[PDB]
């Protein structure tokens, strides 16, 4: 029963969590390729 819920919480995070990190990650990539004021800020 608890495995059960556990399971969904962690299923209900991967996704939410993958596009987050994907965010971030791009955003880094921005500031690392460029190196503006604006992309710290972003």
């Amino acid at each position: 029963t608890i495995e059960e819920q556990a399971k969904t919480f962690l299923d209900k995070f991967n996704h939410e969590a993958e596009d987050l990190f994907y965010q971030s990650s791009l955003a880094s990539w921005n500031y690392n390729t460029n190196i503006t004021e604006e992309n710290v800020q972003n």
